[PDB]
């Protein structure tokens, strides 16, 4: 498909800082090269220039409010621009608090759009809920129209406006859930495939409920949010929270695979890679080869194979 | 739910000791503390000291008969405390032949009970059949009443009555079952779920089956017997017998988190954990890991989150 | 059943050598015991002698064509030999060129064969569709009937009769096909399951389609072409093409135990074990004791357990 590619090397959503090296690590596995070896138009917007916050204390509890929220203010216009570009925005990140832009500034084109988050976690603790305070661990609270209300004046996101229903949302993979945040889950009854129904149903029926759940009504955009620590620590170590029993690679590139099927991706985040966290260089070249793959099942790479509309004989 | 633990440093039904530490290394895993981090009412009947039993010489081919013998017979009295107390007895051991006094005792108490053994073998061998004369392979044996008859008077056992017969019981897991212990499984019509049918019907099925098998005329209390080499020894590898080609750590909890879901626990054992048998301590920390996460899904620790009945928002 | 094992010692087929001590480590193993200590009537023929062939340039970009051609060619002949013994022929290789000597000595004896190819690739490149020049990666395209037309007179294969349909033929594990290739599966209608399609539907059904699909018909002689490389590196590593993300060692169990169960397998192959390649000593033993297994089931090992006709009580 036609791609937009937005580096987006930020950390302050979260402490370990290496994984503002996301984009350079994953650029430099051939990531632009790899894409246009298919059928990919791309398009790089380089990396976002994150200014320095010096001064930037705690909100109560939350941590770095006025980075994070300016990163992710940033993000959001990048987005909102490769989207008014006919193009799919491929956010290459650090932590997934800027998941909170992406989405935000993919919404503003396209306010139809439908969430697939992959990932061990939900995040979507609010600032009142966090017992961390990283904020890469509540970005989906800020966007659910549905926690309107309980989402205080936080310093950095006043440009914030909830752009999603709890029912335009699917979670797969969980497996590290906090008390509050399964509270919200079944309170406002989104749909989710916990290591438990991907167990239960196998990653296929998952997938059909998933994309049915989302597009049943009527065909619209999909956003989806890939943190790679939604795979198994044993295919994405290089990650900063580690969940052991997560999706295998197989059930990743089958996820993926799917969603390119759809001819219905728009909008995409491959976030969480943090290669200062490899135990070894071929950890983090696991973690990198293995996200490398995830993004361009997103755009065709098939595993049963591909061919040109030409007469190969 | 109401717990009982009960340790059970024993390893006279095989050859390599370090399975008698079973207990202290989950203990020190930080296994009561865990379960009371949840909503359960844990009493530690502490560990049972199994005195030593110098004069024990092989009745035929079969090892230690009386300090086996002994062992779980000092072990079917405390569990039957245990639950008389209204307590799921939770039997953190060493070898599986402690199998024989945690169900005996089980069912002492609740003579209706249904039994689920995860592992890689069936244990089944009768000290006819049996080649290695390790008790720990025979444990279901001496508790099956249609084999009343083919178990011959050994030594330290006099006091046993089987209380289950072959249609309460399923096994889940198997990939090294002997000649003989498959002429049993034959022939007594008994239930089982070989990792060649977890492969082709997947592990929700198998555990649907195997519910509906054992609760389907009625609902009965249920006793687990989990050997931990059920699992795949890239999880457990810390354990004496241990057979590639595993169920995974995700299945394994799966397993039990269905079980939990149940309401219907009453009796647990986690066997077989030997941290001597590790190759590094590594190896160690992920089996006694693993063990914990297993025990803590039974008690309701599930993957999809959980939370308290409270207002979180 | 009655097996007639026949080492291939050849690697011409591609590019690293050590392929051709698979029959050596493979008998080192104690296959032949093993099998004989199952209901097996085993019978050795020794290992070809692959006479050397000074004088074998390139045909074109195809590499070793006369030594390739010359290989399948004596194989061939020894297995229609073995076929003619009323025995099922083991072909313990080197290479996956030599599928095609062994599946067309099959044919000659058995006209009316299916073909099971497990492998991470198709090996159906023409000798003009190839990129590599290596003949093990072009197998299926001399033995296609369809693909008559677009086979050049290549040295060594004037020998070369295309003996099955691209309809009597099934792929599993596919996750690395080339272009044309890919092009050749869908315009001749073959039938394939990658790795995606294991991912959906579970390798239970897999083979349930797969035997349904080859049998449905007519009960019809099977022959299963396996290369090693179909199972994912973390059991095979030891063979010269690993690609991640392919079937587990109980899906490779999976497969085998169901065609043994339909009482229709009478050519097997077990190829690419390269034990050069091992990074350590283990990794050699991991991937010749995962290939010794697979053999194993596909004469009647079974995970469940096994049996004599005989009262064990
Ligand atoms: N729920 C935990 C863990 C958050 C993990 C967040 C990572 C981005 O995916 C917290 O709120 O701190
Ligand atoms: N069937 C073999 C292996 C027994 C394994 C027993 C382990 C407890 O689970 C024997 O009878 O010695
Ligand atoms: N398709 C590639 C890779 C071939 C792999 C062949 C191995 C035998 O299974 C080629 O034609 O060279
Ligand atoms: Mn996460
Ligand atoms: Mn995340
Ligand atoms: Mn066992
Ligand atoms: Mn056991
Ligand atoms: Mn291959
Ligand atoms: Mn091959």
């Amino acid at each position: 498909r036609t791609i937009g590619i937005i580096g987006a090397p930020f950390s302050k959503g979260q402490p370990r800082g290496g994984v503002e090296e996301g984009p350079t690590v994953l650029r430099k596995a051939g990531l632009l090269e790899k894409l246009k070896e298919q059928e990919c138009d791309v398009k790089d917007y380089g990396d976002l220039p994150f200014a320095d916050i010096p001064n930037d204390s705690p909100f109560q509890i939350v941590k770095n409010p006025r980075s994070v929220g300016k990163a992710s203010e940033q993000l959001a216009g990048k987005v909102a621009e490769v989207k008014k570009n006919g193009r799919i925005s491929l956010v290459l990140g650090g932590d997934h608090s800027l998941a909170i832009g992406s989405i935000s500034g993919h919404a503003r084109v396209h306010p139809d759009l439908g969430v697939i988050w992959v990932d061990a976690h939900t995040d979507i603790n609010t600032p009142l809920t966090t017992t961390s305070g990283n904020l890469h661990g509540q970005p989906v609270s800020f966007l659910l129209k549905e926690l309107k209300g309980k989402i205080p004046d936080v310093p950095g996101f006043s440009w914030v406006t909830p752009c999603i229903s709890a029912k335009d949302i699917v979670y797969i993979g969980l497996r590290d859930v906090d008390p509050g945040e399964h509270y919200i889950l079944k309170t406002l009854g989104i749909k989710y495939f916990s290591m438990t129904e991907v167990d239960r149903l196998g990653i296929g029926k998952v997938m059909e409920e998933t994309l049915s759940y989302l597009l049943g009504r009527k065909k619209r955009p999909i956003h989806l949010s890939f943190d790679v620590d939604g795979l198994d620590p044993s295919f994405t170590p290089a990650t900063g929270t580690p969940v052991v029993g997560g999706l295998t690679y197989r059930e990743g590139l089958y996820i993926t695979e799917e969603i390119y099927k759809t001819g219905l991706l728009s909008g995409l985040d491959i976030m969480e890679v943090n290669p200062s966290l490899g135990k070894t260089p071929e950890e983090v070249t696991r973690t990198v080869n293995t996200a490398v793959a995830i993004t361009l099942a997103c755009f065709g790479l098939a595993r049963e194979g591909n061919h040109k509309p030409i007469d190969y004989l």
